[PDB]
C-alpha cells in the first residue's frame, strides 16, 4: 500500500525509507511477544516523539509507519560544523528532548539506544526522539552508559540521560566526548575524563558482573576543559547527567528544572533541505 520514494537510512531493526501512502501521506517506512509490546508504543504519544503511525505484520515481516521529519540531528551537526549550533538552539533541543525523556520514563519506557542519529528535527525547531520501546522489542557504543558496559542486566531510564548528556555535550563542543570503538575502549575513555569509578562515588560498583579490580585508576577531569565554552549552568547540569551512579544521576523531570533553563526559548533553526 506503499510507494517507496527513497532509502533515508538503515537502523539496528532494519532499513527505514521515505514512502508514501499510495491511497497521500508520506511517512517513514521501517522493515524489520514483539507485535504487543509495539502495539504499545502506538498509544504513547508526545509532542517530542516521532509517532508511530500503524504496525502492519504480513507474511512474517514487520513493518513499522512513523511519521516523517526531514532532518536528522547528526546531519544538522555536521552541516552546522563550521560555525557550530548557536547556544539557544543547543538548549531548546536539550530541553525538549528532556521532555520527550520525561514522558516515556513516566510510562516505563525506555530508548536504550539514543544518537544523534535518532534525533529528528523539523523546520519549525522541533526536535523528536525515534526508535523508543524498540530496544525492549558497526553499532555505537558513543552514548553507551558506564553500568551497560560493566554488565548490568536490570538497566533503568538513567542510562537514557547518560546518553544525553552524552549528545549535548558533542553540540557544545562539535565533538563526540567518548568516541570508543570497542567496548573496553568506551568504557577506558569514560574513566580517563570523569576518573576511574570506586566504590566512594558508586556504591557496589566493584561487584558488577564486568568490573575488573585490574582497572587502571585514572584521575577525574574537571569539566571546564571537558566542554568550553558551556557556562556554569550547563557544566553543572552536565555533570548531574553523567554522575556514574544511575541512582544518583538526574533524572529527565529534575532536569528541566535546573537553572539552565531558566532563560529557554524555542529558536527557528537554518535548515536546508
Ligand atoms: N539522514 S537525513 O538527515 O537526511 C534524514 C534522516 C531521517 C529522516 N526522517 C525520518 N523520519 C521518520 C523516522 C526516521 C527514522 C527512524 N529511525 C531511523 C533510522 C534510520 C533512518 C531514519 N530513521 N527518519 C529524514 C532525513
Amino acid at each position: 500500500n506503499f510507494q517507496k520514494v527513497e532509502k533515508i537510512g538503515e537502523g539496528t531493526y532494519g532499513v527505514v525509507y521515505k514512502a508514501r501512502n499510495k491511497l497521500g501521506e508520506v511517512v517513514a517506512l521501517k522493515k524489520i511477544t514483539a507485535i504487543r509490546e509495539i502495539s504499545l508504543l502506538k498509544e504513547l504519544n508526545h509532542p517530542n516523539i516521532v509517532k508511530l503511525l500503524d504496525v502492519i505484520h504480513t507474511e512474517n515481516k514487520l513493518y513499522l509507519v512513523f511519521e516523517f521529519l526531514h532532518q536528522d540531528l547528526k546531519k544538522f551537526m555536521d552541516a552546522s560544523a563550521l560555525t557550530g549550533i548557536p547556544l539557544p538552539l543547543i538548549k531548546s533541543y536539550l530541553f525538549q528532548l528532556l521532555q520527550g525523556l520525561s514522558f516515556c520514563h513516566s510510562h516505563r519506557v525506555l530508548h536504550r539506544d539514543l544518537k544523534p542519529q535518532n534525533l529528528l528535527i523539523n523546520t519549525e525547531g522541533a526536535i523528536k526522539l525515534a526508535d523508543f520501546g524498540l530496544a525492549r522489542a558497526v553499532v555505537t557504543l558513543w552514548y553507551r552508559a558506564p553500568e551497560i558496559l560493566l554488565g548490568c542486566k536490570y538497566y533503568s531510564t538513567a542510562v537514557d540521560i547518560w546518553s544525553l548528556g552524552c549528545i549535548f555535550a558533542e553540540m557544545v563542543t562539535r565533538r563526540a566526548l567518548f568516541p570508543g570503538d570497542s567496548e573496553i575502549d568506551q568504557l577506558f575513555r569514560i574513566f580517563r575524563t570523569l576518573g576511574t569509578p570506586d566504590e566512594v562515588v558508586w556504591p557496589g560498583v566493584t561487584s558488577m558482573p564486568d568490573y575488573k579490580p585490574s582497572f587502571p585508576k585514572w584521575a577525574r577531569q574537571d569539566f571546564s576543559k571537558v566542554v568550553p565554552p558551556l557556562d556554569e549552568d550547563g557544566r553543572s547540569l552536565l555533570s548531574q547527567m553523567l554522575h556514574y551512579d544511575p541512582n544518583k544521576r538526574i533524572s529527565a523531570k529534575a532536569a528541566l528544572a535546573h537553572p539552565f533553563f531558566q532563560d529557554v526559548t524555542k529558536p527557528v533553526p537554518h535548515l536546508r533541505l
